[PDB]
């Protein structure tokens, strides 16, 4: 049994190895290790196919279509989708998910020297603009919330000029660095930790908020869903996911 593994390029989960390679050996990262571990645990072969548009997956109501990893699963061009793929209500409606392999939250990436100390403070001003990944799961946290403060955040993000949204974590982090403190990036704590440790001019504002999960995406009612889930839980209970997380996210 061989599974086509849809993913996207983005460190530390999945990226092109520096060559002084062929097939799966071209790639490295957290998600690469985890599929190898699961492949050995659940006994299956696999082929990594990073998606063409390099998107996570969002619904475009203007066209009634999905993109990114989620799209490849809907069209059955892939049997497994993985990265920092956050479980959302919209995504779960069109594809299935395994048990999560990582729990996380949301927080604020900022340039050092900022006076803002919380999300409430960030939304209650407009000298420092802020945004998220376009169509990403962090956008969902604000756009779907009934919480007044989150509503205000969402409406401010929509109003900012220029466009407050970015295509990925890399552009988000790059924008905070280039902006010298006039732009803050709302992102997941996992990715925030990764970048803040590798960029000394950046820091986290306030506490983590929200309860989010990364899961392996599979087609609805796939017969290898449970097999993948039991495998993830095995690695977790052994303490291997703890080690794996430290390997790629440990340390200005
Ligand atoms: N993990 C998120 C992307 C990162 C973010 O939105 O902050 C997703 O699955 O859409």
């Amino acid at each position: 049994i061989r599974y086509t593994v849809a993913t996207r390029v983005g460190k530390p989960y999945f990226s092109w190895r520096e060559e002084p390679y062929e097939g799966n050996e071209r790639f490295e990262g957290y998600a690469v290790d985890l599929i190898y571990m699961l492949a050995q645990e659940c006994k299956f072969d696999f082929n990594f196919e990073p998606v063409r548009d390099n998107k996570y997956g969002s619904y475009d109501a203007n066209t009634d279509e999905w993109d990114g990893i989620i799209r490849q699963l809907i069209d059955n061009n892939a049997q497994i989708g993985i990265c920092d793929l956050t479980i959302t209500q919209a995504r779960r409606s069109v594809v299935d998910f395994t048990v999560p392999f990582m729990q996380l939250g949301i927080s604020i990436l900022s340039y050092k020297g900022t006076d803002i100390g919380s999300l409430h403070d960030l939304v209650d001003q407009n000298k420092v603009q802020f945004g998220t990944i376009r169509g990403g799961a962090t956008s969902v946290y604000f756009s779907e919330s009934n919480d007044t403060d989150n509503r205000m955040a969402w409406n401010k993000m929509l109003s900012f000029k220029p466009d407050a949204f970015t295509k990925n974590n890399e552009e988000g982090v790059d924008r905070v660095k280039l902006s010298k403190g006039t732009y803050a990036f709302l992102m997941e704590t996992t990715n925030l930790q990764y970048y803040v440790q590798r960029n000394c001019e950046l820091t986290q504002i306030g506490e983590s908020f929200g309860e989010k999960h990364y899961g392996i995406a599979v087609p609805l009612n796939a017969d290898f869903r449970s097999n993948l889930s039991v495998g993830i839980l095995r690695l977790s209970e052994r303490g291997e996911l703890f080690k794996l997380r430290n390997k790629w996210f440990n340390s200005c």
